[PDB]
């Protein structure tokens, strides 16, 4: 199995969204990933390309022979992922406690939103609750209209699934001293915080306000934004340095002279109004060929049905074709153990067959 | 020093965005991390809490004396890392290949946006452009307006900086069975790509289109949305599940047999129509009370400066005070080896001095 995370071996509780991505992530790096999910629902091989790199096997974790195989895998495995309420792994007789029981080795890994405490921590809830409650969301979209979602980014991804990753590769390197596993709570609501800590810091300094869709990085500043073309299409202007910007104006065919500086916040307005004009009189790929190869941070915005023609997406592999629709590669990218192209979605397994395997 | 990577050794080569973050995580859960500055810029203690659970030190990695100095850290540390355009520090000959003479067992970790090669590695660019390439960004705000970028979230820290960790870690993990370093190439194009695993499996099976404002997540599903409030603030509305949607219809007052079904997305307006009027009746804080320990997936919308006063964060400390504000506690959390308050950031000191120490 190719990979840095080759010889890892991974127990996943299945549910959706954060604990799947991060074991995806595991099974993309290597990783041996066996996923127990109910007989209650499985109808064939999985269309769901996010259950990659897996081994599922079937088992009804409520019957007492359910709970003991589980409990055998678990006991030969590094680590486990389980994101359900608080509580539900206790009751089925897989907790942090009595897997510690079977295997003081074990990576325990808790994905929820709200933590594994407090007032919130029994609520039902997705990415879009998470972000609402630390500020996140309040951030996001146009200052004349209410705040817009950014899909399920940076809640259940960006702030989810990636600290439960870091915290089970952070949990492996001490086990390397202790010769212990330990339990990690990554909750979405304070991963997402973290992931957020540039904007606390900016807040902090004075360099960041509460106002929707009025500072550096919202859309509030001119020169970054997106901004429609001629066809009705998009580019995105990313020119916060002077000189980049500088380059921006040259190739838009504005004389510097005759706009209002580049941060004269009180002139926004002014300045919008003429890159916006000057960007509608070309359509999206005139200013794609402007700008290649410069430093002006000017790029197309793609849809996802145009990214597999683009040239320096095809050229690093970023994407492979599976199944009537492309998928991303696995990143990052080692240097001497690659990982490889991700396996299917595979027809279940008995259980037994891998406890075989796994001797 | 607290936490899982107590005695982890970590240089980093001073940029901005992903690779500070990177470093910051990494202080955050016990390395220890020493940040090689230019002296062009460092004037006083450095206001950016992103800083902070770090040594900075100077050097003029272009002095013969400078290159001496870093090169001897490298050879005492177990990660490097650097977020400069490819080419950078093979130049300064602290490029992977002489890093490797003095340290075969370093982990090497390369921050870009665009990757080490291809016709954009020598692009200049920030997040909003890397998302623009991949259909990240096309896929965000209203269908009726232009993209909106959802800050840096998801190019510089979700598909950046946490890949960047999760490639450091894998490196650690695997240099235990091998007893050698390697290189990580983390591209904000390539992380940002498998954060969003999730709409490219869900368009390979139709169940995601290239429209934007008109999928389950992106804001055009009424029952995944924000509302406006009578007071002018907002909720967040997320009751995916249809037991949770009818949850929230009760608590609003609404039966369910006037309205179309939660799922005809052909009559998705009508139904926004409904719930928009039903949510302007009674402001936020009314609807946070309502639906306090429900399932019916209803959160108050909190700007930053109203999040310190949340019970639920709050109780479960995500913030602590410091500098001008709050700051996001360590993410994820552990049980045995835990995580302590991040050290606000350094004076200069000297790279001699952190020399001896680590002898
Ligand atoms: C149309 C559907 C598909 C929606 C797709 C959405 C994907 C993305 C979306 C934007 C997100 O944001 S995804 C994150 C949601 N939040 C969390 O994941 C954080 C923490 N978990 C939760 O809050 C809950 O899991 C959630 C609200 C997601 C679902 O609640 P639930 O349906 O009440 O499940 P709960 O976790 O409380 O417990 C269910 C358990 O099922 C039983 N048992 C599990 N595995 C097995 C098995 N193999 N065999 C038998 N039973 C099994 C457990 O016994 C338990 O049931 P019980 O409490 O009734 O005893
Ligand atoms: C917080 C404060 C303000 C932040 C404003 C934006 C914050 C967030 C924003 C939304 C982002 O998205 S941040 C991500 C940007 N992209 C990348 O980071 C991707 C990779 N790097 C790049 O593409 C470039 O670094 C970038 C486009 C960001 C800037 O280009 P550049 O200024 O030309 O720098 P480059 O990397 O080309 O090389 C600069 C180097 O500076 C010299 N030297 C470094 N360390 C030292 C030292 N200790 N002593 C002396 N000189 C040093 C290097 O020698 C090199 O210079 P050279 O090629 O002129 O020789």
């Amino acid at each position: 199995m190719a990979g840095p995370l080759s010889g890892l071996r991974v127990v996943e509780l299945a549910g959706i969204g954060p604990g799947p991505h991060a074991a995806m992530i595991l099974g993309d790096l290597g990783a041996d990933v066996v996923r127990i999910d109910r007989p209650s629902s499985v109808d064939g091989i999985s269309r769901d390309a996010m259950l990659r790199n897996r081994r599922i096997v079937t088992a009804d974790l409520k019957s007492d022979q359910g709970l003991e195989l589980a409990l055998k895998l678990i006991a030969k495995a590094d680590v486990l992922i389980e994101g359900y309420r608080p509580g539900v792994t206790e009751r089925l007789g897989l907790g942090p406690e009595e897997c510690a029981k079977v295997n003081d080795r074990l990576i325990y890994a808790r994905m929820t939103g709200w933590g594994q405490t407090g007032p919130r921590s029994q609520q039902a809830g997705h990415d879009i609750n998470y972000i609402s409650l630390n500020g996140i969301l309040h951030a996001i979209g146009r200052g004349d209209e209410r705040p817009v979602p950014p899909l399920n980014l940076v809640g259940d991804f960006g702030g989810g699934s990636m600290f439960l990753l870091v915290g089970i590769l952070a949990a492996l390197w001490e086990r390397q001293s202790s010769g212990k596993g330990q339990v990690v709570d990554a909750a979405m609501v304070d991963g997402s915080s973290v992931l957020i800590q540039m904007m606390w810091a900016m807040r902090a300094t004075g360099m960041w306000t509460d106002t929707r869709g009025a500072n550096m990085l919202d859309g509030g500043a001119p020169y970054y934004d997106t901004y429609e073309c001629a066809d009705g299409r998009y580019v995105a202007v990313g020119a916060i340095e002077p000189q980049f910007y500088a380059a921006m104006l040259a190739g838009l065919g504005l004389d510097a002279a005759e706009l209002p500086p580049q941060n004269d916040r009180a002139r926004w307005p002014e300045l919008r109004a003429l890159l916006t004009e000057a960007f509608a009189s070309h359509d999206r790929d005139h200013w794609g060929a402007v700008f290649a190869n410069s430093d002006a941070c000017v790029t197309p915005v793609l849809a996802f049905g145009e990214v597999h023609n683009e040239p320096h997406i095809i050229e690093r592999n970023t994407f492979y074709e599976a199944n009537g629709g492309w998928q991303p590669m696995p990143a990052p990218r080692f240097s001497r153990t690659a990982s490889s192209q991700p396996r299917p979605p595979a027809a279940t397994i008995d259980i037994e067959a891998v406890l075989t395997d796994w001797d």
